């Protein structure tokens, strides 16, 4: 309804760029915030219509254009160049604040689907800290939901619509290029993630009752959609995710169908110099890796799924601002 302001903890002697930018653009924490709960209350949210999820938007755009250069920039017809040094990149939290005579309305009904009415209300001055987590298919590093996993969808109806399941226990990644250049691998254990698709399957199985519940890999489209793509430490990792989205929820039961090994799932990845871009039709010209050992050890806390007897889902993304979605669906702004 107004435009909000950011408040994060960076620190102006951080070379790292989300540190950097948010040290411009950004005022710092209040050290003990404000909340004010009103459980008589009731009101209305939703998540999909949600213009703090636009002014986060712009605000990433504008942080990866000041701290993830390309070297060459393809919109349209023409095309941009310059320095693509590389850089110290690693997300930090960042609170989104109403200004004066403004508040934020948070809704902590731990079910919450991110639409409708919510009784149990509070009024703060801002969010919780977000990492802006750039990824398609799994949501990484986000918040846990309470009690159970939640399916958020604008409308579960229509195939078209994103669906963003909101895990309650996090699945633990760890991707690393090890010391060909761009070859690199993700582990998951099996286990872990065996148990989150059983009870994945279980919530998917309540909204769609009379139906077997399949997980597959992503159809087609490009490879950042197609892949589980995400950036660990400035480089743009494509991991192959057909051995992940890959089995049977029948009858209560989940069965895996996708190959591991000493129960791990291994995801083969890639790191790619030309990007399809998230923030406008275009492409991204980056350098080549840097040298040595690339990790990132990340937290599985979401996954953005795409419904085609049976219902079959496959990994969804490429609109990041449903990535912001699964962090501010309980927020609006108001007065
Ligand atoms: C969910 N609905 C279907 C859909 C499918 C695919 C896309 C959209 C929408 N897109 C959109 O909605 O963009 C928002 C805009 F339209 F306002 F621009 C995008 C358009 N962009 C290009 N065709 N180049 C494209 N997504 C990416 O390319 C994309 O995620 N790349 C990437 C790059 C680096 C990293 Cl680490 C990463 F993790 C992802
Ligand atoms: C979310 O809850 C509302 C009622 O508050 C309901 O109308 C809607 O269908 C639900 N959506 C999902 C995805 O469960
Ligand atoms: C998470 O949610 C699932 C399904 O909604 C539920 O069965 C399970 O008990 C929950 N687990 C934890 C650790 O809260
Ligand atoms: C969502 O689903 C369908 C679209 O196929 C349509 O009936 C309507 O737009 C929505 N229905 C409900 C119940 O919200
Ligand atoms: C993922 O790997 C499988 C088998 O290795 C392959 O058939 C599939 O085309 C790969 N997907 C992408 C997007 O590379
Ligand atoms: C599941 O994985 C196996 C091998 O790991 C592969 O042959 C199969 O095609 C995958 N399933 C789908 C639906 O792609
Ligand atoms: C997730 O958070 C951990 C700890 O901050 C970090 O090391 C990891 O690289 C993050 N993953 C991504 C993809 O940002």
């Amino acid at each position: 309804k107004t435009t909000l302001f950011c408040a994060s903890d960076a620190k102006a002697y951080e070379k790292e760029v989300h540190n950097v930018w948010a040290t411009h653009a950004c005022v710092p924490t209040d050290p003990n915030p404000q909340e004010m709960v009103l459980a008589n209350v009731t009101e209305n949210f939703n998540m999909w219509k949600n213009d703090m999820v636009e002014q986060m938007h712009e605000d990433i755009i504008s942080l990866w254009d000041e701290s993830l250069k390309p070297c060459v920039k393809l919109t349209g017809g023409s095309a941009i160049t310059q320095a693509c040094p590389k850089v110290s990149f690693d997300p930090i939290p960042l609170h989104y604040c109403a200004p004066a005579g403004f508040a934020i309305l948070k809704c902590n009904n731990k079910t919450f689907n991110g639409t409708g009415p919510c009784r149990n209300v509070s009024t703060v001055q801002c969010t919780h800290g977000i990492k802006p987590v750039v990824s398609t298919q799994l949501l990484l590093n986000g918040s846990l939901a309470e009690e159970e996993i939640i399916i958020r969808s604008e409308n579960l109806t229509n195939n078209a619509k994103t669906i963003i399941v909101h895990l309650n226990e996090s699945v633990n990644i760890v991707c690393t290029r090890p010391n060909n250049i761009r070859q690199a691998h993700c582990n998951i254990n099996e286990s872990k993630w065996n148990n989150t698709l059983q009870k994945v399957g279980e919530e998917l199985a309540k909204h769609f009752p009379s139906k077997t519940i399949k997980f597959e890999p992503s159809s087609g489209g490009d490879l950042e959609i197609t892949t589980h793509s995400f950036n660990c430490r400035g480089e743009f990792f494509y991991c192959n995710t057909s051995d992940l989205f890959n089995g049977t929820y029948r009858n209560g039961t989940y069965n895996h169908t996708g190959r591991s090994s000493n129960g791990t799932i291994t995801l083969q990845c890639k790191i790619k110099q030309i990007i399809n871009m998230w923030q406008e039709v275009g492409r991204a010209i980056y350098a080549p890796p840097i040298e040595g050992e690339i990790t990132c050890n990340s937290n599985i806390t979401g996954l953005l799924l795409l419904r085609d007897d049976t219902e079959t889902f496959r990994p969804g993304g490429g609109d990041m601002r449903d990535n912001w979605r699964s962090e501010l669906y309980k927020y609006k702004v108001v007065e």
